[PDB]
């Protein structure tokens, strides 16, 4: 079962991690046309790393207008229902021990 990956951002298309998916990696700056998910999962990371993977999405393109933030192990039941279900570009960051999420903006 290879059916999980490791620090990645996984967007369903359908709603309760329904679905096919995608892996995200890193971030996107621009989206078009924007990507219209379900749900949206980050796999569970208790890793001895510092790090943890807090994934944004953002329903404009250059990491703008609506945000949503993801953490570690949560995931949305119904993106589309939280407000929007287009991202436009996604940006991952990282949540330290220390609880400080960081960023890089690609």
């Amino acid at each position: 079962g290879a059916d999980s990956c490791k620090y990645c951002l996984q967007l369903y298309d359908e709603t309760y991690e329904r679905g096919s998916y995608i892996e995200v990696y890193k971030s996107v700056g621009s989206l078009s046309p924007p990507w219209t998910p379900g749900s949206v999962c980050v796999p569970f990371v208790n890793d001895t790393k510092r790090e943890r993977p807090y994934w944004y999405l953002f329903d404009n393109v250059n990491y703008t207008g609506r945000i949503t933030g993801l953490g570690h192990g949560t995931c949305i039941d119904d993106f589309t229902k939280s407000g929007f279900k287009g991202i436009s570009s996604i940006k991952r960051c990282i949540q330290t021990k220390d609880g400080k999420v960081e960023c890089i903006n690609q």
